[PDB]
């Protein structure tokens, strides 16, 4: 059996960088 696949992905990753935007009321592209 397999499991986690798509954590093996960097699809999760590109999520996240929205996410991370979100969240970060400023936006700005410096951190």
């Amino acid at each position: 059996m397999n499991n986690n696949e798509l954590t093996s992905l960097p699809l999760a990753e590109r999520k996240r960088l929205l996410e991370l935007a979100k969240a970060a009321k400023l936006s700005r592209q410096h951190y």
